[PDB]
């Protein structure tokens, strides 16, 4: 198990849609305690965004039908079967959650990096927040929320509006507020300011990230169109 | 535990696309003993045409890339993930397979559940063959193509040219002599008279199945014109 030999296996199991895999590789390398690069950043990023996600979709599935139906053997049987689901998805957030305070953050030597990282984190407690019971949640959704705002600080001052990080986090940041907060008025707000900002930019876009800012600045702009219909 | 239960544990592992858990639930029911319905029958099919398939379509990737490369170090990295997923695949088909021989076959009390059980051990097979290299092949291929013909002889004489399983085995016997047996003539040749049978007899066609089985024609006469 050495770093280049993990990185190429994680790269081979994400073209064969092995996302378990993936991330397994990434974790063993992110626990070899150095910091990581770009390319393996994102590696560890794609394989638990997958690994996670097949879960938060699952657990969306099983949750609706749990609440679209009205007999007690029907329901229990879907309640049993969000219960396995969440258990798996906390886990896996537990998982990423450890690794970046363990790891990751700490070593964050860039502005970019510990950006990222946060963003990272309030991603992860926001998923656990998905899925809290209520007592909880309310200490999940604050670990969530400083999360978010370290990352928002630190990208206001160290990044330019169009970095697709930054505009990144304004995305997520944003959908953390509409959904977790139940607040329409600061997710637009938040989403609406960040569109502006990079639309005014001018030529502070570079011909490897430009693709990705357009891209997120589209979304951006898609949540604002959905959010006031 | 109950049949009943296992088999609505297995409809919502399907709607949440979790096809592992689908399989144990649907095996599990086929392990009890008793002749499957129609719907069950299908969730099992279901069920681990996904799991199988995965592995299938990693090991297309893993091979893919194994022959696009020369580099000493990566070869040795994507052949040794081919393997591991060559084992999770074999292990996939055995259960299958098993299944099939120990519980499915044997309890077939309709020419329909016969032919689609023994289609469903020569499309096993024939998943086996595909990743079959040694000289274990030959004898994996034989097991397929008899399975396949069995399936043949017996739907030919008991069921319909329009009726959706029969065509879907001609389609999939079809597959096999291209793709395994590196036969495009006698592919073909089964395919397009397959085609032929049924356009002939459209009297014949039920309301509740018509759909299935003109999809099915369309993709026989689709592969007859891409192996022309
Ligand atoms: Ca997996
Ligand atoms: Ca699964
Ligand atoms: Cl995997
Ligand atoms: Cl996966
Ligand atoms: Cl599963
Ligand atoms: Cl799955």
């Amino acid at each position: 198990m050495d770093k280049n030999e993990l990185v190429q296996k994680a790269k081979l199991a994400e073209q064969a849609e092995r996302y378990d895999d993936m991330a397994a590789c990434m974790k063993s390398v992110t626990e070899q305690g150095a910091e990581l690069s770009n390319e393996e950043r994102n590696l560890l990023s794609v394989a638990y965004k997958n690994v996670v996600g097949a879960r938060r979709s699952s657990w969306r599935v099983v949750s609706s039908i749990e609440q679209k139906t009205e007999a007690e053997k029907k329901q229990q049987m879907a309640r049993e079967y969000r219960e396995k689901i969440e258990t798996e998805l906390r886990d896996i957030c537990n998982d990423v959650l450890s690794l970046l305070e363990k790891f990751l953050i700490p070593n964050a030597s860039q502005a970019e990096s510990k950006v990222f990282y946060l963003k990272m984190k309030g991603d992860y407690y926001r998923y656990l927040a998905e899925v809290a019971a209520g007592d909880d949640k309310k200490g999940i959704v604050d670990q969530s929320q400083q999360a978010y705002q370290e990352a928002f600080e630190i990208s206001k001052k160290e990044m330019q509006p169009t970095h697709p990080i930054r505009l990144g986090l304004a995305l997520n940041f944003s959908v953390f507020y509409y959904e977790i907060l139940n607040s329409p008025e600061k997710a637009c707000s938040l989403a609406k300011t960040a569109f502006d900002e990079a639309i005014a930019e001018l030529d502070t876009l570079s011909e490897e990230s430009y693709k990705d800012s357009t891209l997120i600045m589209q979304l951006l702009r898609d949540n604002l169109t959905l959010w006031t219909s």
